């Protein structure tokens, strides 16, 4: 009972989803097609990277994640598909999900199939890989690709063989290391026992904000739930609160909360109020943290 | 083959609804997952249950409904479960659902599993319930539940046990009909004739106007299809037209149908045009009607 | 495995595609309800037809299409069902969907239901049909149909006793040709040896701009691949370029590409950005264009 | 353009190879279907073999051959289905079939479907194969299999699927070598300087003999175009003529022609009459041939 | 893309199905021309019949059967064309024809034409009909007739005319039922509870033995897949075996079986080798069965 | 849409004409293929010559005739490929072949390609020819033709590339008048009044006789359809009856009916029976005519 998790740029405004799932149960009448979100800024793999790279540990071993933003489409461009490693504790603690203690999940259990344009590269960097593949071979590609449309020629079609059994080895000749695209990503900056980030993301649809300053930089400059913080954004927003598990941590409706978010990040908010939207905050700005 | 109907506040623009449904077929590996809405204003209960009171009719037996806003996360609070009593008939009308005569229900057929802050009230009104649960026991949420997602900790997860059998009166202890919370509803006045009452939806993405005037008002002032109506939005818009049950009954395109919608309440709109949209009409609107 | 295709204009933000849902997997427990797209313009019946006429080759044989805007909700028009002809090849090149040299459709595979309002004009005109009924039987809708629901009742319902293995021929009487409602579409026209139309549509989430003029215009006006063709838009914004493949063709990213979209159409983007929404371009504008 | 080439016993007086033709059109409705042959011996599966060992080097890459005798038809033996590596060059000198220097055939570019009762052991010996399955899914083959008439049932209907694009991989488990069935092909001895064999076939409607002393086993002799030969039919009557390449070469209308024939082997009959006929020489008998 | 199944008396021994098939192409360029057979026994109605009762089940729907053997060529007679009504199941349990559960074949969906000699009796008596009409117009038929081709004139050339689309209503004036000619076949005799009947053909080129007692005429005698028979041929053969569904249920090669073959008729034959040949039996034959 | 069709002496028996067939498709990928007749006496070119020489009337224009008998394989003898000119009208009138009026066939509109051994005689005395050539280029047979199959190699292999548009005049130089072969026709001679011929030709499979003696020989010997004659073939069986049309013209089944068959030529009949069969009749018995 195989499961394809399908994250696009295609949006589900049309019938272009529909078109790849089609094709995926046309190839694996069995599989159940997850929705993991089509609404992603087209062309923006950073962002695509955000919604896929703590999926794994959420889901039974062998499903397949087909995720594609693919601007290179009509090109000699190929796909890759990679079985990754470790599936990855996450969250604020570091954590398996589910009840209990968690589903603790096997190693080289899930695969990721997309375009080669460093759509993956967090998903490597946090998870690891044991094998990557080009997708070359026209048992599980067409022979005559839609130039437009790759992201359902190249990532839907094969993501359904794979889920069907097709054995991954056979998709095309192995990738060396440096051949899989990466984008880098900023680093955290530190000193002054400060770190210097930005905010990665607006947490739609409530509007708190998002920090790409992880659990492990606050560890290891030994900030932890207790602490007096003052959070900066966009250099002259300095807010002040200490850092708490959760939003009503804040007292009143609408005070400020510093918490981790639920991927691991340090974050800002309020009690079930939009920080974001009635300023106007945005991706991009920048995120000082300190004593 | 069970089934859970999913309506949360999470939105479908990054992974969040994805992470739960991986977590409910992973404890559930037979269970088809029904997306309701995932859009609802956050924090907005009194809307979060308009999605949810007329669903159960229309679902086989056995059907349990995820749903959740939880402003709350993080905190001591925990979920509630239910297992409704009737499954009511519904419509303009009062019927069953479906082909021919309707697929009648048998009662104690649905489970019901949310916040407890108030979200079920006009379930509970309207379908009754048989027996209640706080949602405690660590083989139905997690151990250490993620502060700031609650909403798959103790919904999305606790669903799908019980979608796979784990017994209701296991999840938790009973609890009394006094720890269960609700919102009041604003009742609809008496003022001469005239019933005073509030725009409780625009009905997108149509832009109807709905109001919290039921049949059972309409019908209790000796109001049927085909009285001329007078209906005064915002104090200062007033509407004349007769009550037909359907759009095309107000004549050219544009025209103006006061009727009864699919959920049994007096609404207002245009026949093939948007009403709300052109003029900003709003939900929070007074909405006076008379004969 | 049977499944059903559900376009509708219902929208995402309440639960009305999902009591449409509950209702379809009570009359046939072992079905997948694949969303094709909920949010078009309500009562746009060319905007509809875009949305279905190119899915039947991507999916598999027996497959049903629920397809419905329903402008005359709770009048005595009855909707139509009908099983195609040739599932008909498509795209940019005319080939079967999926890997290889694409999977081939036997002919008489597929049904589409819908109002007998015009939406199923080029599902017909492309596709052909063997046969056409009424949907007036009692077995397969309701006796009391939802005077404001007909997309619910006389489309959802019955398309899932179909999917279920239904007989075709017993939802009610047989239409002839003349009782099938079309909208007439409007023909591409030439002004000496440019070429008239309109834009189509603005394919988003990408703001890249579909017109109506097919490749088969292109085609003996004497255009194939190097032409270099001068667009113009609203009768005022001109774009020059030769038609290309696909974006990347274009060279460096935000220039533009004039191109064959994978319905078959020209069409105009620019290469990795936006074209349509920071010159506010729309669907309906003039598109005409020269050699 | 998909091809099937339809081998059979079924004969041609009466509407059986037409009932198969027609699935084969409804199935893959592009395809062209040729006939081999559908008078072989009813059961004689060394005969068969003859008719299709020789064909993937005249025919397009893709094609598909159903070659069918099966006297198991209505037991619970199954179908298999074979991709052949090398589609081999062949005739009296070794090369490709055409025009020019012939059509060079890539290999794994044929799919051969048949009972599993040793039809393809020529096949397999001379072409070779990269992947076997046994045909069991109900995708391709009927659910209730006529019992009589499973050439139709287990060979016609699944050939016209996988002419479609239906995955060679997804028609059933994969079959390990010594699961298909063989039959042992007598060996040409040597007996001194003297070759022995066995009339293969008389060549139909001429009256030609074959043997199966291949040109292998001639040039293992030392033995090429012009050596006069001594040739003993049935261990009585001899012949003695020079080996040339063709009939005409024996001089006179009537004379003895010692040849090799359009598949490699070694053959004798009369220049512009027929040998067989009047003397009602037949396959089975002995062939000894010496210098 | 139209079929026109083509079954005649012309032979394959010289150019006269090509003649007509060359029509059929200058006519309806389109067309696939599917050879049905053309050994029948001259003007042997009954045996023609045979051999098109089968077929329709087997075609996509609008296949045209062109079915002729024409004594009366040259005569003011003139063919008959009508459209069936049921595709009707068919073989040894009775189902649809293909994989899985089968196509399943639309009503009215088939055109036989055909002289009016009583050559369509058992597929009109099998499948019922729609409309039948004289073929009479000349732009269907030539104005001069050529006087010995009647097969060709009257039966190939409006068959074409046929599946380029020309309405049947437009090739004559409709025929009432009793203008239409028929032969009658003899009934399959009763009581004793054994059932007398006669060997319909020997099944080419297997030497199987078929009678013109059908399963419905077994049933209700009680006759099923264990059953001991007796089945006398001749009136000297009394065969004894059980009813099984297939040859090698009969165990040893040469063994008898006495089975349904596939279009559901009481037949008898030996496993993997011929009844009828090595003693002569031959269709007339007298066929009782029993207990 | 271009047309090949294929007259043989191949048999088939073997897979011989689809090794032909499939060089056919793979040359030319859009052909299609129809059969003439493949039973022909081996090497009888005068038979072969009454199955090609009425043909072209019947097929579209554009049409390829690929007509072999070739004895004289393996030799240094070329074939030839000629474009005719008349199409010629037919039959036993001489009318154009078709409904209404017939088709007429523009000039030059066909080619015959065949050995150069007088297969092509009467083909080129009805018709006429415009240009005739040897064919001998590379890029139309092959470099290594293999010696016994040069009706695949000198024939259906050339006439692929000249259904697929290769020019007719570069398959090699043209031909003079004199060098293409002829077998000389052997004349109706006069034994006084009487008309002294051949049996032609038996017409299987009715077991009609056909004479040599035309139409144009009954005209100016004074003999039209009312004449009494006396027919004696063999020199021995004498048969009267006058000259009809057609054989139901002879009153009862099984009477004698002389007339002129589909083709022009005196020919006589038993009506709806065979003739040739009881009296075991053959061709080459002498056929003499008085009235
Ligand atoms: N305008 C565009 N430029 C470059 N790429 C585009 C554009 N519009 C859509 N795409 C990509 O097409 C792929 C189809 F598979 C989608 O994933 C888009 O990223
Ligand atoms: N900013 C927020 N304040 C209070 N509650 C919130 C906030 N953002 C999201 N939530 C709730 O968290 C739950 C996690 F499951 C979601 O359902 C939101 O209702
Ligand atoms: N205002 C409206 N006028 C006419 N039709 C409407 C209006 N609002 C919604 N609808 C249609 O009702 C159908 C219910 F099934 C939906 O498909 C809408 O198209
Ligand atoms: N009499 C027969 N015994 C065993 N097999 C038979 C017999 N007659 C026909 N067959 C086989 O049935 C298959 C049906 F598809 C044909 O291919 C025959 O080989
Ligand atoms: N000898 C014949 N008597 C009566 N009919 C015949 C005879 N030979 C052939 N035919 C019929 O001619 C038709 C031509 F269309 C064929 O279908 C034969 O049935
Ligand atoms: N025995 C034969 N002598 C001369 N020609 C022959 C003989 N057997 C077959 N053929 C011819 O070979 C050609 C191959 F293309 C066929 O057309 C036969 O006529
Ligand atoms: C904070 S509410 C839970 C959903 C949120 N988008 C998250 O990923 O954590
Ligand atoms: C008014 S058209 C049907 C959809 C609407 N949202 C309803 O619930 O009735
Ligand atoms: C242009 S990217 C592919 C999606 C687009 N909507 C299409 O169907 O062509
Ligand atoms: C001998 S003439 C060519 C036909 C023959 N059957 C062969 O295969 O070679
Ligand atoms: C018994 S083998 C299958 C072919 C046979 N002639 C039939 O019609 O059933
Ligand atoms: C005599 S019935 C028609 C077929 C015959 N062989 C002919 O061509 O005339």
């Amino acid at each position: 009972r195989p499961i394809i998790a399908f994250m696009s740029d295609l949006g589900t405004t049309d019938d272009s989803v529909a078109q790849c799932k089609g094709l995926m149960y046309s190839i694996c009448p069995d599989v159940t097609v997850v929705d993991v979100c089509h609404s992603m800024t087209p062309w923006d793999v950073e962002e695509g990277a955000r919604y896929i790279v703590d999926l794994p540990r959420f889901f039974p071993e062998g499903t397949v994640f087909a995720t594609t933003t693919y601007p290179a489409t009509g090109t000699t461009t190929r796909s890759v598909a990679v079985r990754i490693k470790q599936a990855a504790k996450g969250g604020a603690r570091g954590q398996w999900a589910g009840s209990g203690a968690g589903f603790e999940r096997a190693e080289g259990s899930y695969i990721y199939i997309a375009p080669n344009n460093g759509l993956l590269t967090t998903v490597l960097e946090e998870h690891g890989y044991l094998e990557a593949y080009e997708v070359t071979s026209p048992k599980v590609i067409p022979e005559q690709p839609e130039p437009t449309f790759y992201s359902r020629e190249m990532v839907a079609i094969p993501s359904a063989h794979l889920a069907a059994g097709f054995p991954l080895s056979e998709v095309g000749r192995p990738l060396e290391d440096h051949e899989i695209v990466r984008f880098n990503r900023p680093a955290v900056e530190q000193d002054g026992e400060a770190l210097v980030g930005v905010v990665s993301a607006i947490d739609h649809p409530f509007g708190n904000v998002w920090t790409n300053i992880h659990r492990t930089d606050l560890e290891k400059a030994g900030i932890g739930y207790g602490a007096r913080l003052r959070l900066t954004l966009d250099g002259v927003l300095p807010f002040e609160a200490p850092l708490t598990p959760t939003f009503a941590d804040a007292g009143e409706i609408g005070n400020i909360a510093i918490y981790l978010n639920s991927r691991g990040y340090l974050s800002i908010a309020r009690n079930a109020a939009s920080l974001a939207y009635p300023y106007h905050l945005k991706e991009g700005m920048s995120a000082r943290v300190e004593a």
